[PDB]
């Protein structure tokens, strides 16, 4: 799993904003502005990044006063976050671990007192077994935001263009009922998710949707771990 | 040529992201049924009309990138409740038809620092507006070097960086303009031109603001 997160310049080919379809923003606008809701109305004091690059959701804490901890595995991105952090003053509610996203959610220490996970821009879609990574949220999260491609017509000629523009290398395109799989000989991995399969894979994980939102790109869910405290 | 984001360094989207929240909670709390996008290129406001169920016009002179929006609109079911104008900005806001009982103006992306002269387009907002967003760049050294590799890949000629007190200033030789803003001179210009600072935020590479024009109603609808 996340061998492409590995090579040096993978995470900067996948999250270089100048290699972005313009049709790319409503997905990262949607996912957005649904963080900040979930975060206000689940009264969480931490958000937690999955796949963070450069602090991606950072503006969101910043403006919610929330703690923030940013997890990737690219060195450079983390730098640029935590050369940001300090000059923003966060120091003190803002902090990054260079790891693999499932070492943080398994073994470690809580963010906060209430933490919301975010899984951004297609991470979910990024994991070959999707289950061990929702699967994880349970222990550490009252709360996550998952937001993934959409498997529209529309969708899929976004992300054709969207991995060449990366250059990722041998691409190759699998259609199928509930989704479209990129490969690449490079270990590259992506799926897009219809919205019935989404959801259904949340409910086999434990995480009750409260919130779904789709564009002609993208969807969005706000879900609660089953067994998670929802008070104030 | 300057929105698409094949020609933005990565140190844009804390912008984007700070002033997308703000119109967001704007629209909410001040209970605005019509969100009007000054320079809205392809639609990056649409988002925030579609998720609070909210009236949209955007206004850009980009037909491509309206023509874009038009499509994307229809595909999304918000044709009767989402608009566009291939418009001047500021024909729009001196003779444009209103939107809405309570529209919120948002001028994204340092649209006010782009202007030569900013009064004019402030000004205008009083009549139509019961509440505007305004979101530019800052004057950080983190902000002035994001915008000289912005301007340099939307290949601006004889790009040049005249600093200042207030705000750096870029000009080409192709007529190329743009400021960017200290928190204090946004403050004195907003509230010269009748615009009372409700909300303010700052990143290291931007200031974002929600104004109320004095003496626009502030019902429910
Ligand atoms: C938003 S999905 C892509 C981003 O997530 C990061 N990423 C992907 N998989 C992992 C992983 N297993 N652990 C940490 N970061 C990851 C990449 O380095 C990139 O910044
Ligand atoms: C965010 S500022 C840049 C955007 O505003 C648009 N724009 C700039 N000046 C004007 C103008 N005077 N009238 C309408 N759209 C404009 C451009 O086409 C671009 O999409
Ligand atoms: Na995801
Ligand atoms: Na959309």
């Amino acid at each position: 799993e996340s061998a492409f997160y590995e090579l040096e310049f993978g995470p900067r080919t996948i999250m270089t904003l100048a290699n972005f379809p313009d049709d790319v923003l409503p997905l990262l606008q949607m996912e957005s502005l649904m963080t900040f809701e979930a975060m206000a109305y689940l009264r969480c004091d931490a958000l937690v990044e999955l796949g963070c690059y450069d602090g991606r959701a950072l503006e969101i804490a910043r403006l919610l006063n929330a703690r923030y901890l940013g997890v990737d595995l690219d060195q450079r991105a983390i730098e640029t976050l935590r050369t940001r952090i300090e000059r923003e003053g966060m120091s003190d509610r803002a902090d990054t671990v260079v790891d693999d996203i499932l070492n943080h959610t398994r073994r470690g220490a809580s963010v906060g007192s209430r933490a919301l996970y975010l899984l951004p821009f297609n991470l979910l879609g990024n994991f070959r077994e999707p289950k061990r990574l929702l699967d994880s949220l349970a222990e550490r999260s009252v709360a996550a935001v998952v937001s993934v491609f959409g498997d529209s017509a529309e969708a899929t000629r976004v992300r054709q263009s969207y991995y060449r523009r990366c250059g990722v290398q041998g691409l190759e395109l699998h259609t199928r009922d509930d989704g479209t799989v990129f490969t690449g000989s490079d270990g590259f991995y992506s799926r897009s998710y219809s919205r019935a399969c989404l959801h259904a894979l949340l409910a086999e994980c434990g995480l009750t949707v409260v919130r779904s939102a789709s564009n002609l790109f993208a969807h969005c869910v706000t879900v609660l771990p089953e067994g998670a405290d929802q008070g104030f």
